[PDB]
């Protein structure tokens, strides 16, 4: 339309119920190998505004068809490892065109992205 929601994955991680506007990224495990999400890091990139990364803590891991949520610190989500990683230097997107949100696996591959994209889409 002038809004087209998108989202992609590596398999064993899905970005599963991806919540608009800048809501929550609610992260599923969806094929069954368990991931080290002690070894990740959470990166967006706000249209042509700043360039954020968020750092995990090197002890955590995903399971083989468990749940997580990672997410932006005034979204209406609290301060809740290791089930809700709320970070701190950005509160939401307040305001957006084309916004590509992706995490970096437990290895550091890309592994599941979500992608918003509104005013001035092709």
């Amino acid at each position: 339309s002038s809004f087209s929601q998108h989202a992609r994955t590596s398999g064993r991680v899905a970005v599963e119920e991806v919540d608009e506007e800048g809501k929550f990224v609610r992260l599923r495990n969806k094929s069954n190998e368990d991931q080290s999400m002690g070894n990740w890091q959470i990166k967006r990139q706000n249209g042509d505004d700043p360039l954020l990364t968020y750092r995990f803590p090197p002890k955590f891991t995903l399971k083989a068809g468990q749940v997580v949520t990672i997410w932006a610190a005034g979204a209406g989500a609290t301060h809740s490892p290791p089930t809700d990683l709320v970070w701190k230097a950005q509160n939401t997107w307040g305001c957006g065109n084309s916004l590509r949100t992706a995490l970096i696996n437990s290895t550091g591959e890309e592994v599941a992205m979500r992608k918003l994209v509104r005013s001035v889409t092709v």
